[PDB]
C-alpha cells in the first residue's frame, strides 16, 4: 500500500483566471523557488465578474499563457469566489466511513444546502465527534454550483490542461499572505492586517487576522480608470496605453492631469473601505495595509496611501525571498508581484 | 476524483518524527510559520536491552511501551508519525517495462512480476516505484526506478506504532532523513548545503554511519560495529557502575580522576582512528581526494573538545550538528536538554522535516 515512502521523489501549476487576464505561476519547495511565471491578456468580456462566459476563447488564453510561461507542468489549481461557497457544520451519523458520508452527501445535499441537488458540487471534512452526542459527528460543508467547477474544467480542457484542485480565491489568499511575514517584521499570527488588493476593475479590501481573514467588501474601482484616460488624453489604444503605465514615456503632463488625480481617487477609495470595516465590527484600527494587484506597483503608491491614512503601508510581495529559475526574469516578476498574490496562492496548494 | 474540490480549508497537518534504533527510540514535532521553524514537542525513552537487535524489532510489546511513554514525555497529542529503515535494508534497481501502461496498472502487475527484478521472495517483499520517462535504449518502454524492502521490517514498525496508538503515514529511509536535517546545518557551515561535500559521521552507540554528501546528495555509505557503548562498557567495568550509571557518568561527569587518562582518552583515539579509515576508504575508492567538512552526528558527538580533535588530526573542517540552531523553541520544550540532544536528533529531525519538503 502507500505507507512506502522509499523513493524520495507533486507539484501544481498556479492559474488565476481574472476578468482582464490569466495568470500562471510554477512553484518548487527544498526554501521555495519560482520555476516558471507568465501573464496573457483575455479578449474583452470573456470573463464577466468572476464568471467564464465566453469558454473558446479563454481557452486560447490559457494555451498562449503555457507557451510565454515555457512549462512541461499539465495539471493546475484553479480557484473559484468565495461568494459561490456556502460553507456551514451540520450534524450526521457517527460511525460512517468518508465514501459513505460522500455517497450520503450525493444523495441529501439538498436539504442541507440551498441548491438544488442536481447542481451541488459539495465538499466535506469530518472535524470530530459532537461534544453533546457521540451518536453524532461534527461535518464541514463547503459547496458550490457545478456550474463554476465544469466551466473551468472544460476551460482547462481546451488548452490541455487538468484542474487537480478547485480552490477557493479568499484561502488562496492566506496562503501566500503568509509568505509576508519577513517583510512585515513579524509572523502574520501576530498582526491584523488590511489587505487592499487594487484590480483593474474591482478593488477588494481583505482584513486578514492572524491568518483568517475577518472582512471582505469590493467596489467599481480600478486600474481601468487610470488606463481609459491615458487612452483618452494621448490617443493610444488598450494595449499602448498599458505598456506606458510601466514602461513610461507618456508627455510631461502625464503626471499632473491623470495620474496624481488617480493616486488621490485610489487613497480615497483606500480610505472609504477601512471606515466601511471599522463601522462593521470590533476593531478600531488596523496594524498594516498591505496593496496588492497590478495597480498597486504605481510608483511611492504605497508612500502615499502611508501618508494620507496613517497606517503602516507596503507593496505585496510575495517571491521576496525564493529563489529563481534562470529562464524567470526576475525585474519583470518584481513589476507583476503584487498582481500573482492569486496565483501564489494556488501554487502554494501543491504542497499540501 | 469526484472531489477534485479544495472548497475546504486544509489542515496541512503535521507528522511525527520517530527515530527507532536500537538503544533508544526518540520523537520530534516541527512546525513552519515564517521561514524560521519551531520544536513544538520531543522527548527520548531508551529502549530495553535486547529489544531491537541490529536494525530489527524483537521486543514487540517492549518496543511499544517505550514508544508509547516517550509520547507522554513529549506531550502531543499527534497521533500520526513517519518512521525509517535502513538503507542497508533497500534495495534500488532500475528497470523497463511495457510503455503506456497506467500508474495503477503497472503497480498491479508488478506485485505479481516483483520476484523477477527484487532478491526478496514474492511473500515478503514491499515494494515502492516511480516512472522515470521513455527509455532511451528503446521509445517503445519506459524505465521505472524500483526501491523495495523486506515487509516485515515495516509490518513490524507499524504494529509497534499501532500499540501506542500511533499510525505509519510514512515509511521512510534513515539516508533521505539525514539529508534534510543536513541541510539546516547551511548556517552553522559558512557555506550553502548545495555547494559543499560534506563527510557526515553517525557516531551512535553500537553502531557508526559515515555518509558523504555532495550537493545535498548521499553518494558513500559506510558502516561499522563501532560505537558509543565501547566508552560506556569500559565505565561500567572499571568503576562498577550499571548501564544507566556509567550512561549517566558520561554526559554529567563526576567520575574520579583516572577516568580521562586510562578511559576516555584512549577511547578518543579509537574513534579518530574509526573516522580516518572510512574516510581513506571513501578517498580511495570513489573519484573524490578530499572534502570540505566532517560533521560529526550521534550522541558521542557531544564529546567534549572532540570536534577539534578529529578535526586536528584529519586535517579537514569539522563541526558537531546540531538542525535546532536558527529554530525556534515551544515554552515546553527544555532549550538546554535538547541542546545535549541535538547531535543525535539528525535522524529525527528529517523524518519530521518530511512534511516541509
Ligand atoms: N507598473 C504598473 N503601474 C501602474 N499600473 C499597473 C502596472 N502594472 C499593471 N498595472 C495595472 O494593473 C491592472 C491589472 O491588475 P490585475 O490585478 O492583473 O487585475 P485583475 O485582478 O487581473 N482584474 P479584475 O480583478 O477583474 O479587475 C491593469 O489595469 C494595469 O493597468
Ligand atoms: N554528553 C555526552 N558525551 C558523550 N557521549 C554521550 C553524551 N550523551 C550521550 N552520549 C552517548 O552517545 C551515544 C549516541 O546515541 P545514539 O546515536 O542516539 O544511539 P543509537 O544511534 O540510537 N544506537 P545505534 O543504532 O547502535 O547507533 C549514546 O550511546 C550515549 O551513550
Ligand atoms: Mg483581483
Ligand atoms: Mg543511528
Amino acid at each position: 500500500s502507500h505507507m512506502l515512502g522509499l523513493i524520495k521523489k507533486n507539484t501544481l501549476l498556479g492559474i488565476d483566471i481574472s476578468s482582464t487576464s490569466v495568470k500562471l505561476l510554477e512553484l518548487s519547495r527544498s526554501r521555495y523557488k519560482v520555476e516558471a511565471y507568465a501573464v496573457e491578456p483575455l479578449p474583452p468580456n470573456a470573463v464577466v465578474e468572476k464568471n467564464i462566459v465566453e469558454l473558446e476563447g479563454v481557452g486560447q488564453a490559457l494555451s498562449r499563457v503555457l507557451v510565454k510561461a515555457k512549462t512541461n507542468l499539465k495539471s493546475a489549481v484553479v480557484a473559484v469566489a468565495g461568494s459561490a461557497v456556502i460553507t456551514k457544520t451540520i450534524e450526521m451519523e457517527a460511525g460512517l466511513s468518508e465514501d459513505e458520508l460522500e455517497n450520503q452527501l450525493k444523495i441529501e445535499a439538498d436539504q442541507y444546502i440551498p441548491y438544488p441537488l442536481e447542481e451541488v458540487a459539495i465538499d466535506f471534512e469530518v472535524q470530530g465527534l459532537s461534544a453533546r452526542n457521540p451518536e453524532r459527528v461534527d461535518v464541514l460543508l463547503a459547496a458550490c454550483r457545478k456550474e463554476n467547477v465544469e466551466v473551468r474544467e472544460a476551460a482547462l480542457a481546451l488548452a490541455g490542461l487538468t484542474a487537480k484542485v478547485v480552490d477557493v480565491e479568499a484561502y488562496a489568499l492566506e496562503r501566500s499572505y503568509a509568505l509576508l511575514s519577513s517583510q512585515l517584521g513579524a509572523d502574520t499570527d501576530q498582526l491584523t492586517v488590511a489587505v487592499v488588493d487594487i484590480g483593474a476593475t474591482m478593488t477588494t479590501l481583505s482584513v486578514l487576522h492572524n491568518g483568517r481573514t475577518i472582512y471582505t467588501r469590493e467596489q467599481l474601482f480600478g486600474g481601468r480608470q487610470l488606463t481609459e484616460e491615458i487612452q483618452r488624453r494621448y490617443g493610444l489604444s488598450v494595449e499602448e496605453a498599458g505598456l506606458a503605465k510601466k514602461q513610461g514615456g507618456l508627455p510631461d503632463d502625464y503626471d499632473s492631469e491623470v495620474l496624481r488625480p488617480f493616486k488621490d481617487a485610489v487613497v480615497q477609495q483606500v480610505s472609504r473601505s477601512l471606515q466601511f470595516f471599522f463601522a462593521a465590527g470590533q476593531f478600531n484600527d488596523v496594524d498594516y495595509i498591505v496593496l496588492a494587484g497590478g495597480t498597486a506597483s504605481i510608483q511611492d503608491l504605497d508612500r502615499l496611501i502611508q501618508q494620507k491614512i496613517g497606517t503602516p503601508t507596503l507593496v505585496a510581495n510575495p517571491f521576496a525571498d525564493m529563489a529563481l529559475n534562470g529562464k524567470v526574469n526576475a525585474g519583470a516578476l518584481a513589476s507583476d508581484a503584487p498582481a500573482l498574490m492569486i496565483a501564489c496562492g494556488l501554487a502554494l496548494r501543491s504542497f499540501d
